[PDB]
């Protein structure tokens, strides 16, 4: 239903007098039934008139625009049309736009802002939320006369929560009571970001239309986006009624130039709130989105600072061992579940895992991480950011349904199917308990959804894949030199080729003790030397062809002792291009 | 000086009045000589006296507080001790604490203020960067009050003050860009400045009407007047504004993210009141000032966190991607990689190689550098350093490099382990900076110009923790060279023909299982490589084999040591294989043998 437009509706409030005028002529060219009552002209000869002629402003006047369209407050406004029509002193403001301006009027009506002051200071120094929420709602409560005022905290999916609410000593509570992000769809959410502190003056009210629907010259339905005089959608105006309220004043907290919360109001009799406290309720709007924004600053920053304290501690201690000992990961495991703020983890190094906290069986890890690194979920690799991680297990791995009550959610590096060294922190179950509208009274419980992932924690994560890259090389790096250790270890004599681009010629890359010695020089000496270092003509140019168009022989031949001849055999090593790289020598 | 009391002077400015109550009754305990004056009783029985007696404030009243001490606003207040006392317009507030209260009260004045501020605080609200609004502030402050300069002093890492924004007369010099020391303002006072957030001296060199019971009667206690905007301020700083020549001050503090950001220091060189309404319009546009820039430099913070991240995970990918670290691979990195930090240099090292990108100081200037860090005397710097090292002066961290100050007079090296194979550093040359200076109890005036020398662009935090989030790119680079060259051994020791395999030494609840194997071996007993692996090394030889035999293969097994034994194959035909197992222990860091190497020929 979100597709009603909202912002055209053709149709204002009641309260007040709505009036578009052609910026050419300074003519109303659109006026809504309730002005011809207000001015002194009913709507025949109302229309196409002059504006000065039909009504006077002393303090500040409408002028033209360029591009930006500004806004004139609301000033006094008079009506020279007619003789005695003041019913109530009367307000206006103006919306000037380029192609045409928008004037709405409205009572004045009635130690104000000055009074409000000691609230806004209230505030200001205070800690947490919730305490800055209750001293918003109860002390707007007091100062606008409402019968219920309330702190709507909307969520990540867009439904509201009822965290602070001062009503009166009768009636019930909404206190706690969660709403679909539906009951207020994205088209308006966007209105009360721009048009910030909203009224509805009396639910089920009588709509006096603008009487010429679309502009006379342009053909296009007026916009009241930023006129606070809007006709309101009759979804809401009956949704309103059924839950009894006849008024409603609702703030906006747009914290971080985003929508944050709304303070909504609630007033079982019927009521206005002049523009004067409609701004001191902007006043409280603002500052109470202040501090929360400077709050959920202090918060990131301290949590920031005590997250890399951390960090560092597990990034020395991880690269001081070259030994991963049982006992290591065991002094690792405090503060790597801490760094992400997990409730278990699971260490992986090639069919090998490390427990610790609260995580699921070995044989479980292993139904994870088969599952994550699935090819029909190739597709969630591509699309997560640094790693992959799931707030709902029972979602985005549906198989893996279970295991919620200690991996309901988690945190998984490397995002690559790179295997070997893998790392998962794990969130058990968090049961929610969703106090709904009714979707009277529900109260459905979440299961399988784990605390939800924070974006701090979840930096701090990718701010850890270098403990991933220190246990892959330390691997490559033991394992190299075990291999290297073992070759140096043989009787058969081995040195390792490494193919010359014609830019140099074939160099020795590895040699073994007993290949050096034979030779008689160490091994220090032969590294980097040419094969190359008499011996039969065709015998030689059978072991250079192998060399040359990147194949093996087989051939004795004479070395350089201080003849020995010995038999050389040289085997082509596999490359990525299959073009030979790299030879294989050994001598027996 | 930062040791300097204040908040309890027992001195009040003489433009107001104040007096304590003991909350039991209603009794003033305490009552600066200025009070007798207005209130008409003397002095002396005045003390003591119930409240009620000179009470005639009839909009609120005061009231018991539990713990937190809330505040009553400024309202109208007279005096019935006398027939006409003054001829202006009295009004109070009061601070009304748990153990005792204050009641402050000055004259009405003149020159609705409220909603003529609107436009202006809806404007900030509007206003891009921190600047414009910060102008918006000191030029709209400027009109709406009288003051003959407004300015706006935004401090800066140190505690140094620098005015960025500045509305003065036509006349009269700016003191626009002028930095200043911490000093001028310490922490003891920085402190009170965020407990009360707007603060004016009327004139400067008053006469100061002391609290008459200087300590409580009854508590022994000096009056925290804190609170009171009636406090005489201190008189290191009255002698310090007579000095600057003004004779009226008015300092709104610009609190972000309840931290003090700055002040709205006001001056006016003739003496000045600024009334009760006056007061607190300057104190609305101190809390949408402080409000907008603190979003502001959220907004700021996050677009630039954001598009870090971009940059950095598309260099991780494109450097895992290729295999082969070419120099055109590092072409299309460089301003990439020089981004992610925003240094003006970058130089990636691998074994005494070095690629330079951008501007860098030579490739043995480099070298002299990279040598200096991992240097045994400078060994503290990176015990003490977080996840890299970096400087934002290089002479004075390295005072042998006290050059190289053209290119590299910062950097952010890592790793911070002498590690060395791989290595990075990011470099901002010099920038010479000239903090053009208040003066250096002073006489102020002059601006000072020094220029610093061989200090580069402070290195931002932001880009310190987005150079820690490239450390994974030494580690990448460090895997795939031992990646490479493992497997340039494996295929070399699998392409061989003596028929080798490693034993990878067991334990207690672990027997001694096969590690790697190569083709010539896994032949021999027939099954294939893949089987073998992980194969424990009493499963190779028969089940038949010689008692006194396997007791020396154990023996080699057990104790550590070598053995060469001819010994049965696990044959799976049936055929009788014998090979002489020649298994040498693997050095090891310990000594104690960790792994063998087993060769087969007889
Ligand atoms: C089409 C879907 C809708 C459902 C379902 C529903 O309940 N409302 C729907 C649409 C509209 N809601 C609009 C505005 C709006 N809705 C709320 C919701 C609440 N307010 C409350 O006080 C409580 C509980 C105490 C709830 C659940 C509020 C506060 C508002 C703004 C109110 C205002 O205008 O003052 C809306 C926009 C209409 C418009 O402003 O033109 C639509 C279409
Ligand atoms: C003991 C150190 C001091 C030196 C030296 C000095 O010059 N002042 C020192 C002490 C105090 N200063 C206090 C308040 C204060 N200082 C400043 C600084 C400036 N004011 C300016 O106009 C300029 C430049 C034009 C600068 C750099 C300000 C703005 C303030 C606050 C003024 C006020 O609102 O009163 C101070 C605290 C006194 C108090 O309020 O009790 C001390 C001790």
């Amino acid at each position: 239903c979100a597709r009603e437009p909202i912002h055209i509706p053709g149709l204002i409030q009641p309260y007040g007098v709505l009036l578009v005028i052609d910026p050419a002529d300074g003519r109303i060219v659109q006026a809504s039934t309730t002005a011809a009552d207000l001015l002194g002209v009913p709507m025949a000869a109302l229309l196409g008139m002059p504006y000065t002629q039909v009504l006077t402003l002393p303090e500040a006047q409408p002028f033209a625009v360029d591009d930006q369209p500004q806004h004139l407050m609301h000033a006094e406004v008079r009506f020279p049309q007619r003789a005695t029509p003041p019913a109530s002193a009367w307000v206006a403001a103006w919306h000037l736009y380029p192609q045409q301006w928008l004037v709405e009027m409205e009572p004045r009506d009635a130690v104000t802002l000055r009074e409000a002051m000691p609230l806004l200071r209230s505030v200001e120094r205070d800690p947490g939320i919730a305490e800055a929420a209750v001293r918003v709602a109860k002390g707007l409560r007091s100062l606008i006369g409402f019968d219920r005022v309330m702190i709507y905290r909307f969520d990540e999916e867009w439904n509201g929560d009822i965290i602070a609410e001062a009503r009166k000593p009768e009636l019930e509570a909404y206190l706690g009571q969660h709403y679909p992000a539906s009951d207020i769809p994205a088209q308006a959410r966007a209105l009360y970001l721009r048009n910030r502190v909203r009224q509805i003056a009396d639910v089920g009210y009588q709509p006096s239309p603008i009487q010429p629907t679309v502009h006379p010259q342009l053909g296009t339905p007026v916009d009241l986006s930023d006129v606070s005089l809007r006709s309101v959608s009759p979804v809401h105006l009956e949704y309103l009624a059924n839950m009894g309220v006849t008024a409603t004043l609702v703030a906006s907290i747009v914290v971080n130039d985003a929508l944050w919360g709304l303070i909504s109001c609630h007033h079982y009799s019927p009521h206005f709130t002049n523009h004067a406290m409609r701004d001191v309720t902007d006043a409280v709007a603002r500052t109470l989105a202040g501090r929360i924004g400077a709050l959920q600053a202090v918060a990131r920053a301290r949590l920031e600072s005590v997250l890399l304290t951390v960090r560092e501690k597990l990034i020395t201690d991880f690269n001081d061992a070259e030994h991963m000992t049982v006992e290591l990961l065991d002094d690792m495991a405090p503060d790597l579940m801490d760094v992400v703020d997990a409730d278990g983890v699971a260490i992986f190094h090639g069919n090998d895992i490390s427990r610790h906290g609260t995580t699921p069986d070995v044989a479980a890890l292993r139904r994870i991480r088969d599952h994550i690194e699935s090819e029909h979920h190739e597709a969630l690799r591509e699309d997560a950011v640094g790693a992959l991680h799931v707030d709902a297990i029972g979602e985005v791995f549906p198989e893996l349904a279970d295991l919620a009550p200690l991996a309901a959610g988690f945190i998984f590096v490397p995002l690559m199917p790179q295997s070997r060294s893998a790392l998962l922190w794990t969130r058990r179950e968090q049961i929610q308990q969703i106090k709904w509208a009714g979707n009277d009274l529900w109260q459905q419980t979440v299961r399988g959804r784990a605390r939800r992932w924070s974006p701090l924690h979840l930096e701090s994560a990718r701010s850890l894949r270098v403990l991933i890259e220190l246990m892959e090389r330390k691997r490559f790096q033991q394992d190299f030199t075990l291999l290297e250790a073992s070759l140096s270890r043989l009787r058969d004599g081995v040195a390792i080729i490494e193919r010359g681009t014609a830019n140099a010629a074939h160099r020795l890359l590895f040699v073994n003790t007993a290949f050096a010695d034979v030779c008689g020089s160490d091994v220090a000496e032969l590294i980097g030397r040419e094969l190359q270092t008499d011996a039969p003509r065709a015998n030689v140019e059978l072991l250079q062809d192998a060399l040359r168009n990147g194949r093996a022989a087989y051939v004795t031949l004479p070395l350089q002792v201080s003849p020995v001849y010995r038999q050389f055999h040289l085997e082509p090593l596999p490359s990525p291009s299959g073009v030979t790289a790299h030879w294989l020598l050994q001598l027996r």
